[PDB]
């Protein structure tokens, strides 16, 4: 039938030449940024005076790829409940029914910036301890739900002036590069992957926080990896045997063999505990590399460690449609049901 819900509950405003339609409680929408999949405004929840981030999905029903990604993102954001993992305060559409459903919005905690904006500056070790501790807590959590990031980089780590950290954009890897944060087994596919793909990235980010320099930077990854392995050395026959390719085998065999790792030449100014953690995270062998839960027990983190904060997901993340192909309309119908049944 006919209804006044929409006109009473929502207002329209142009922000960054894009039409936004928001519930009346969210005021003063201000452009923050844009990507391929959405755009973000900050707004004030007038009920409390608090700042939130609102993401308008960008034409999510233009293709199956976009619609499926929007679905999986919504599901992930709804499932995760951890302080170091970005989550949902609200989702809504202006539409009163499925018939009229074309647009939706995600409401999230506002974070002023991200680590990419700070890279190049040398961080004090206590700042590294606190920020990397938060990264690992967040990873422990998503990993416990069966979710991996797989594309962790400074741009994906939201931070504020108090060094609070949230992880963004996890679980969407299956849905141009000169600085390389992905695990070598992911970039070069030379070995089976596990959840410690994200621990390698933490290592690269921590290395960069320490020195001010990107660890792997240049046109060709393998050439940049070599520069480091020439200084650091590689693991032995137990590692080489796991390699899925004899050309990868020859590459590793041609590098210096070093029984015990020592990142002293690599990071001369790094404290002993920093260097030791770096060595255990920046580990080529995927079975030897620390998990998040293991890295959290490292003495590097003692000044900030609170085991109670190191939670796990109560339930595994469930996405039966992960490998499915549906039409745009079928993805839309699945998304709509998830918006309607949302509750904070």
């Amino acid at each position: 039938s006919l209804s006044l819900i929409r006109k009473k509950g929502f207002y329209k405003q142009d922000v960054n030449k894009t039409a936004w339609e928001l519930p009346k409680t969210y005021v003063s929408p201000t452009h923050v940024g844009s990507g391929a999949y959405g755009s973000v405004c900050s707004a004030i929840d007038k009920r409390s005076g608090e700042k939130v981030a609102i993401k308008k999905l960008s034409r999510p029903f233009q293709s199956e790829i976009f619609a499926k990604r929007a679905y999986r993102e919504l599901l992930l954001l709804k499932h995760m409940q951890h302080e170091n993992v970005i989550g949902l305060l609200d989702v809504f559409t202006p539409a009163s029914s499925l018939r009229n459903f074309y647009d939706f919005y995600l409401v999230m905690p506002f974070m002023q910036t991200d680590l990419q904006k700070i890279m190049g500056l040398k961080f004090s070790e206590e700042k590294i301890q606190y920020l990397v501790y938060q990264m690992l807590k967040g990873l422990k959590y998503i990993h416990s739900a069966g979710v991996v990031h797989r594309d962790l980089k400074p741009g994906n780590l939201a931070v504020n002036e108090d060094c609070e950290l949230k992880i963004l954009d996890f679980g969407l890897a299956r849905h141009v590069v000169t600085r390389w944060y992905r695990a070598p087994e992911v970039i070069l596919s030379w070995m089976h992957y596990n959840q410690t793909v994200d621990i390698w990235s933490v290592g690269c980010i921590m290395a960069e926080m320490l020195t001010g320099k990107t660890l792997f930077k240049g046109k060709d990854y393998l050439d940049q990896l070599t520069q480091i392995l020439k200084v650091t050395g590689v693991p032995g026959t137990e590692f080489v045997q796991k390699l899925n390719d004899k050309a990868a085998k020859s590459y590793i065999q041609s590098l210096p063999q070093t029984p015990r790792k020592d990142f002293t030449q690599l990071f001369p100014r790094a404290s002993p505990q920093a260097a030791d953690l770096l060595e255990k995270m920046l580990e080529l062998d995927v079975d030897k590399r620390l998990t998040a839960a293991q890295a959290l027990t490292h003495p590097f983190f003692e000044p900030f460690r609170d085991p109670e904060e190191e939670t796990e997901a109560q339930q595994p993340f469930d996405d039966s449609l992960e490998h499915e192909k549906l039409t745009v309309d079928e993805w839309k119908q699945h998304i709509y049901k998830e918006i309607v049944n949302f509750s904070p």
